């Protein structure tokens, strides 16, 4: 997976750099694209070296899901800085993706992203948006 990214360009949740997770899969989508799912609660999935310049206020991922679940975003690592929190409700099934989107504390420079996952989601990808 790539070792560095930008955090204002889609990034692919099926490239991530390491995961705690024994049950995460790569999974396709409905248009031939991929995700991850087989994911549970506490699972943890990193992302490495996004590159967030001179800050981002907001998160987006293309998700999909049948259970109300929630994803902490955090820098650095599972144990670092809470960003934000992007709650999910049930998008009618695993295979209809919504993009959700939620606000963040602001982020500058280049840091490690640790999606902390409270149950199951299929997420396709994300992409922060910039602060004013
Ligand atoms: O070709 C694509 C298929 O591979 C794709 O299959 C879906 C893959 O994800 C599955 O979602 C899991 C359902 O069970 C939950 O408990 C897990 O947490 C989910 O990850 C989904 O159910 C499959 O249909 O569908 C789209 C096809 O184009
Ligand atoms: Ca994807
Ligand atoms: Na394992």
């Amino acid at each position: 997976s790539p070792i560095r990214r930008d955090a204002f360009s889609i990034i692919e949740a099926e490239e991530y750099n390491s995961t705690n997770s024994s049950t995460l899969q790569v999974i396709g989508t409905p248009n031939n694209g991929r995700g991850i799912g087989y994911i549970e609660n506490g699972n943890t999935v990193t992302y490495s070296n996004i590159d967030f310049g001179s800050g981002a206020t907001g998160f987006s991922a293309t998700v999909a899901t049948e259970v109300n679940t929630s994803i902490q975003i955090r820098s650095d690592s599972p144990t670092g800085t809470l960003l934000g929190t992007l709650y999910v409700s049930s998008t009618g099934s695993w295979n209809t993706y919504n993009t959700v989107s939620t606000n963040i504390s602001k982020i500058t420079g280049v840091h490690d992203i640790v999606l902390v996952f409270s149950g199951p989601v299929n997420v396709d990808n994300f992409i922060f948006s910039r602060s004013s």
